[PDB]
């Protein structure tokens, strides 16, 4: 609440856990991925498309990348001064 220097920062913390968060999604959509395969039988399309997990985490990593940056070098919060 104090000077709007860390009070706006709500959106870097707020849009980071979103941001990061929009992946989350998948581990959990997995569970209901291979719930599902019970009724039609897809027991065999389980354990290949999970490794969609690890690709995209690769990827994922490019995410935080700017983040890493942004977290220690004060350049985000060094425009504000």
């Amino acid at each position: 609440m104090k000077d709007p220097k860390t009070l706006l920062r709500v959106s870097i913390i707020g849009t980071t856990l979103v941001a990061l968060s929009s992946f989350t999604p998948v581990l959990v959509i997995l569970l209901g991925v291979v719930g599902l395969s019970a009724l039609t039988g897809y027991l065999d399309y389980v354990l290949l498309p999970a490794l969609a997990i690890f690709i995209g985490l690769t990827i994922y990593a490019i995410q935080r990348k700017r983040q890493a940056d942004a977290s220690s070098t004060p350049k985000f919060n060094g425009v504000k001064k």
